């Protein structure tokens, strides 16, 4: 029993956070196989941030303007290119830690682990969700930059963030692993701002299957509602409409409980128009999006508590 | 910016996770030098639960009736002991993984990252807090028992908690890696239930301190309290009492916002008696309990957005 926003265990990546030096410019890596990657803002000076002409920038570097330090090991750089807004550098040492690895571009409502990691080390890890705006809502300092996101399969990592900027709001924007951002954001000073938000209705009704499947049905209603009745009361509280395909996915969920999907679409509507009347869900007081039907199941027990 | 539970990076623990058999009984075990330490309650059949003798099932063990798998190795089980709840199995190879570590006891209140491991494979990774019941509200499945609980600090791992048991109310109860429970738990089965349990204060304040850093001052107010006036109140919403002790905590975050300590416990107060009124605190609608100030000052930018 219980219900925690878990991170995936992140050794597999801790052994490929490494720093990258261009001049006085420093940020983290990510070392896979004879490859690091890093943000390409790693060649600006603070000036150049303003209005920063990459290719001019990189025609400048050789090989030996960029200085890749694996813990205390000096690795060598024997090559250099950028793919959209990262730089891969050819190093002379083949990580030994190199996990069986993907490069995922997630979709918005995905969810995966960050690795915070500042001069190359490590900090913290931590679950976040792709916000539908593009950004996520994280925990980074000044450093930060070249941080990963990923989820891990049977032993295989599948890379999916790369950390390149906080926006004015406090939240998060970044890349995947072919350096093309999330979202419409660019890696140059601009009045580019986050984009409206709206709540993941998907994860809202994984999570209210999560807190049956662990033994609470308090929130529960005799009603039925149709999709578009649900969407008329999604627009109006900022809830990104259902879809067939969503309803579709719950499947599973609804199978181990025994509440059909419109059945726990009437749940929701009920709390969204009455509230939550000073009671929680699995701990909470607000209506939880950050957890996919993926990860409730990852997560739950496959025996509903009846 | 930003402000998320966030766990320490759990690579150094994972490599020391193995699988402990004893007959048909399976549980996690941790392997540092040429010991691995597991639940007593392993040398236990599920009828043993009831009311086992562990001096009497000990002594009818051999070392081979242990098997110690580490990934797909099988280590040699060349001693065993008991100490308070745990068993102690010493083994044929020192673990070339084992991080510099200790053992620690925390205390209530304190933060430590949990490691979720199941058939000694690591699943997932949580920050909690152990609450003043001697509790924690983790997330865990029937296999979980042997999973520990740590905080980092410089290359060294302390470890202060391996899981035995599920209450009925759905939190979990384990011990010091010296197997002494935390709280009044024995690991056979009595009526034993979670004691009645209070919100950490500290730690409230700690997060007051942290929403403030970040940036945010809108549950401030220009009233000052006494310690004892305070702790009326507290006694009235389930509070730990403040002390004196706990105000010296609080000096470096009071120095770096500028805001007192007894300012901060009247913006408390307030809370308290009059709500949020629809408002968040870096982004929770409740009070959050579980980040100490050491984790506030370990997460936070050293300079205050003023
Ligand atoms: O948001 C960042 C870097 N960030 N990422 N998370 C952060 C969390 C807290 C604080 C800063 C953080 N920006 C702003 C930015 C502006 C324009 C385009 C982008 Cl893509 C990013 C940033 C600021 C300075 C520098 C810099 C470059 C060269 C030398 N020295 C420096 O400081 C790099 C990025
Ligand atoms: O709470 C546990 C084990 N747990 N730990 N987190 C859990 C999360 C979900 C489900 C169960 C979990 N209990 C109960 C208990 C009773 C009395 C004393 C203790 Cl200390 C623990 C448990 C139940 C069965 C067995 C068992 C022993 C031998 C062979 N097979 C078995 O199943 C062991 C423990």
């Amino acid at each position: 029993s219980g219900f925690r926003k878990m991170a995936f265990p992140s050794g597999k990546v801790e052994g490929c956070m490494v720093q990258v030096t261009c001049g006085t410019t420093t940020l983290n890596g990510l070392w896979l196989d004879d490859t690091v990657y890093c943000p390409r803002h790693v060649i600006c000076t603070a000036e150049d941030m303003l209005n920063p002409n990459y290719e001019d920038l990189l025609i400048r570097k050789s090989n030996h303007s960029f200085l890749v330090q694996a813990g205390n090991v000096q690795l060598r750089v024997i090559g250099h290119s950028m793919q959209n807004c990262l730089l891969r550098l050819k190093v002379d040492t083949s990580n030994p830690k190199t996990p069986k690895y993907k490069f995922v571009r997630i979709q918005p409502g995905q969810t995966f682990s960050v690795l915070a990691c500042y001069n190359g080390s490590p900090s913290g890890v931590y679950q976040c969700a792709m916000r539908p705006n593009h950004t996520i809502k994280g925990s980074f300092l000044n450093g930060s930059c070249g941080s990963v996101g990923f989820n891990i399969d049977y032993d295989c990592v599948s890379f999916c963030y790369m950390h390149h900027m906080e926006l004015p709001t406090g939240v998060h924007a970044g890349t995947d692993l072919e350096g093309k951002f999330y979202g419409p954001f660019v890696d140059r000073q601009t009045a580019q701002a986050a984009g409206t938000d709206t709540t993941i209705t998907l994860n809202v009704l994984a999570w209210l299957y999560a807190a049956v499947i662990n033994g609470d049905r308090w929130f529960l209603n005799r009603f039925t509602t149709t999709l578009n009745d649900f969407n008329l009361v999604a627009m109006k509280y900022n809830y990104e409409p259902l879809t067939q395909d969503h309803v579709d996915i719950l499947g599973p969920l609804s199978a181990q409980t025994g509440i059909a999907v419109l059945d726990m679409c009437a749940a929701l509507k009920e709390l969204l128009q009455n509230g939550m009347n000073g009671r929680t869900i699995l701990g909470s007081t607000i209506l939880e999006d950050e957890f996919t039907p993926f990860d409730v199941v990852r997560q739950c027990s496959g025996v509903t508590f009846q």
